[PDB]
């Protein structure tokens, strides 16, 4: 499914991630249109290390999703990655929660410096009543 910006806005609110971890809304989203232009079917294969991102999120295979073919896999969501390509978001959610327990944060996902990290991410929640 290829969320609709405000849609995809109300549905991360309803799950618990505005300032989840002290991380606005309009940050989840700077990172997930980054990463999938809001599209739960993403993955993305790295030729280099034999991992596979998955998702909204793109969340990597070694170390919080476990797909099977990847070397030194941790699965610290406990989740199969085929639960990060359904339509539904929970578990995507649940699992990047879990993403940024860890000290780094957001900062976990190079997307988000690149192109999220101290600029004005306000546009990506404007006019959509969250």
């Amino acid at each position: 499914k290829v969320f609709e910006r405000c849609e995809l806005a109300r549905t991360l609110k309803r799950l618990g991630m505005d300032g989840y971890r002290g991380i606005s809304l309009a940050n989840w989203m700077c990172l997930a249109k980054w990463e999938s232009g809001y599209n739960t079917r993403a993955t993305n294969y790295n030729a280099g290390d034999r991992s596979t991102d998955y998702g909204i999120f793109q969340i990597n295979s070694r170390y919080w999703c476990n797909d099977g073919k990847t070397p030194g896999a941790v699965n610290a969501c406990h989740l199969s990655c085929s639960a990060l390509l359904q339509d539904n978001i929970a578990d995507a959610v649940a699992c990047a929660k879990r993403v940024v327990r860890d000290p780094q944060g957001i900062r976990a996902w190079v997307a988000w410096r690149n192109r999220c990290q101290n600029r004005d991410v306000r546009q990506y929640v404007q006019g959509c009543g969250v």
